[PDB]
């Protein structure tokens, strides 16, 4: 059961006790989070190069999430407030209608084998296509362990660029079926093995043999349904909020400026889940924004419609190059424990959850922005950080300043003013 | 002096000692990195909502970096290897030619005030422009502390969208001059106060009042120069490596698949610096990629050319909405120390370094990919 009552009122330690009993975590697992230093310097020094210490970030747990009828706790690591509060509130609403319905495609990654110096790119392209099975088998022979797990190179698609500054070039794509692995290193290795053979055929000089972060073959999808009666507030009507959201969606669909902020909100929920599981967050961001820019126009990643039934329906489909047997994933003690809380068995399981959180996150920001400003809920949480920006000396009184300025007028302009009300006359 | 000989051979602790003496950090400061637990739970439970613990990431320091002739240590927080190794190697090469030369624009952020329900968007647009000074003064009157610091609302630019699924809409942009702050919260607040007046004028219903992460008015720039003799290996010649890089650049400029990877490289260097400084890494990512997609085609953020002199020249211009007086920046003990190591006095100083690292990171990746 993901629903966690009065969880936000529980102290950090009390919450960890609750999550421990629920999940049935060992006392060894609970200590990794209770006691600082879960990451030993010898391990930390192994990942990065010039390691001198370790940097910490809050590690939270969102709730109410239901992916395909199965409840699940979502661990997040971020520094910005409201993200978890929002993500959980929206997941709570989705519960009433069956939670989040997700899916995904076969984990297909692609390697790029760039070839320059060919005077006949177009003719050379066919030569590679006829000897496709020959190149495929060469790629698989490299990684035998992958073929046994059910993965392996599947097909090859060759593309050309005749009008190029540095001249025409041929770019072959190896469509590799990795799995439970982001597959960066696996695909990159296959591209190296094939390079020689492709030069033998096209007669050009292979340059780059790297993968592509724009994983448009490895998609993850998520769906939500929101009844107007659920969004119904005191000042606004249920159907009124739906239209507001729809106006906000259209806006993000036509204006790239709003789309960048709209897509940023989606990553506010996805990125923290990636950092927790020890996955590459930059790879995820790169595949996301580039995908939003596929139709020659930067736009929304999520869609918001109003079905003929009158309910708000949203979706999120985007590349999700995540893993389970990755590098820092098996290495970092907490990245390992995060997958244990999630209960994921495959990488695609992780991707389906990642898009669900993103979708939930976007709906939350939009609902807020369409109801009445964003400063009402975000600043209430951010009332602590901003208290530090004003409190010069004697940061003890910051706690009290936060409770006073929380009267719907929270801002540094007022935070500096409330200081005199206590320090003097 | 940023050059740190045999630093990679030193023990993490030995390194912390060497950075402590160099910078002249107190034993209080050094202890933040030596002993785990720099971030107390009571502080950690203050930032996020359902906090139950704290996640740790390696905290490194890159060397050789020279921004405008001033040396500087760059703190980075990431989990992927080679990033620091590459960033530092390339910076080492840049030194020979003067290091990295940077610049930036006035820190300008913009808020969007979307207005629906106007039967005459185009006409309403002029009414807001004529009463521009009147809406401006209203936004400033809100944040008094910003005006004293030299900030505040500067101008307003109204845009229209007649062909929209949900109908025509008017969108006003408040060009605010924040400073030393990412300005997300400052801008969004000015947009709330102004909303009432804009409805009074246009006669429409204001919907969203949020900022825009695509900060194309708050740009940061970096330049590098690399002599062929420097890239000259044993197997490859100097000039040969130059042509390889140029071939790689052209590839990223025309194909969106290579561009996504090319740009990811640039982010491998910038994000770690942002996480360390406690800045919003998602805001930087959104502004970066959206800016790469401005010309209706996703391409390179960085540029690589071969001047009439024969040297490889590269640049990186992009939005950098970063800060010093932000939320988690003033709260996280290590975020604060990171700025102290950097020695930056303004946000624009931080931004300039940020794009410098990005540019270095990309050069490194391309060189490797181009060599073998
Ligand atoms: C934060 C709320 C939900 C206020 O919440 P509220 O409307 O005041 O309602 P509430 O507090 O009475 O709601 C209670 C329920 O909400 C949840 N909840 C509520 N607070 C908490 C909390 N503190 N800690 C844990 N859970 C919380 C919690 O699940 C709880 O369930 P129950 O207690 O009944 O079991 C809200 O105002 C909101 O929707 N905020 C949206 C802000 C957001 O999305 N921020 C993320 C970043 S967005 C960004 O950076 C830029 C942007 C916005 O432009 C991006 C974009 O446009 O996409
Ligand atoms: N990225 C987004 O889409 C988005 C949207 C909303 C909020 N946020 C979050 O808001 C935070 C950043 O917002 P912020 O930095 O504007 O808010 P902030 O409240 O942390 O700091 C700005 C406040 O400090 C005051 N101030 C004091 N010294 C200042 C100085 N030297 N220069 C400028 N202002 C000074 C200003 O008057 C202003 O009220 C980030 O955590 C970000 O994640 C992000």
């Amino acid at each position: 059961d993901s629903r966690l009552p009065a969880f936000r009122n529980l102290s950090p330690a009390a919450r960890l006790d609750h999550i421990g009993q629920l999940l049935g975590l060992s006392h060894d697992d609970v200590s990794l989070l209770a006691n600082a230093g879960a990451l030993p310097m010898d391990i930390a020094n192994g990942m990065i190069e010039n390691v001198i210490g370790t940097f910490e970030l809050p590690y939270a747990v969102a709730s109410n999430f239901q992916i395909n009828g199965r409840d699940v706790l979502v661990p997040l690591v971020v520094e910005e407030p409201s993200i978890v509060a929002a993500a959980s509130y929206m997941a709570k609403l989705a519960r009433a209608n069956g939670g989040f319905t997700t899916s995904s495609s076969a984990p297909l990654m692609h390697a790029q084998v760039q070839i320059v110096g060919i005077q006949d790119p177009l003719n050379a392209r066919l030569s590679l296509l006829r000897r496709k099975d020959e190149i495929i088998e060469l790629a698989n022979r490299k990684d035998q362990l992958l073929n046994s797990l059910g993965g392996g190179c599947r097909d090859i698609e060759v593309h050309t660029f005749a009008d190029t500054p540095r001249g025409p070039m041929l770019v072959a794509h190896l469509i590799v079926d990795v799995r439970d692995a982001m597959g960066a290193n696996t695909v990159n290795t296959m591209a190296e093995a094939v390079a020689p053979l492709m030069e033998a055929i096209t007669g050009g000089q292979v340059r780059l043999r790297i993968l592509s972060n724009l994983a448009d073959l490895r998609l993850a999808r998520a769906q939500v349904r929101i009844t107007p009666q659920q969004l119904e507030t005191a000042e606004f009507s249920g159907e009124a909020v739906i239209e507001g959201i729809l106006d906000a969606y259209a806006f993000a669909a036509v204006d790239p400026y709003r789309a960048a902020t709209h897509n940023k909100g989606i990553m506010n929920g996805i990125d923290p889940l990636i950092v927790a599981t020890g996955n590459d967050w930059r790879a995820v961001e790169a595949g996301a924004h580039a995908y939003a820019c596929r139709s020659g126009h930067y736009g929304s990643l999520t869609t918001w419609e109003k079905d003929n039934n009158g309910h708000l329906v949203g979706t999120l489909e985007m590349p999700m190059p995540v893993g389970l047997v990755g590098g820092a994933t098996k290495t970092h003690p907490l990245a390992q424990l995060s997958l244990r809380i999630l209960g994921v068995k495959t990488a695609q399981a992780l991707a389906e959850i990642a898009v669900a959180v993103g979708l939930a996150q976007n709906l939350g920001a939009m609902r807020a922005l369409a109801t009445e400003g964003i400063q009402r809920g975000h600043m209430a949480l951010h009332a602590r950080n901003i208290a530090v920006v004003a409190g010069a000396r004697g940061d003890e009184v910051d706690w009290v300043a936060r409770q006073l300025v929380e009267y719907h007028d929270v801002r540094a302009d007022r935070a500096v003013a409330l200081l005199k009300q206590k320090r003097g006359q």
